[PDB]
């Protein structure tokens, strides 16, 4: 099903940017811990993109 | 498979790091970090179901 391929596709690129959104609020709040889970997510979602880029 | 791995675990771990800074948030009281938490939560479950579903 195409349609579970661009929800994974699509959302997962979707998160790394709305997780960069995060960051940029984190930094201004000085909000060290949220920041550094928003990079990560930002790594997490990134992954997922490139594994379903990849495999579909 | 490899592909598929990263695909589901990495969803479902954002989907628990997305609620993790919606709680540092409320309680900074980040109420525009905290809705894009939720939403992130929300499309890191339906990358999740989505590969739950073509993975399955
Ligand atoms: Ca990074
Ligand atoms: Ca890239």
């Amino acid at each position: 099903g195409t349609k579970q391929e661009k929800t994974i596709l699509n959302m997962a690129r979707f998160i790394r940017s709305q997780a960069l959104t995060i960051l940029e609020k984190a930094n201004e709040l000085d909000a060290d811990e949220i920041a550094d889970i928003a990079e990560s997510i930002h790594d997490h979602a990134d992954e997922i993109y490139r594994s379903a880029l990849a495999r579909f």
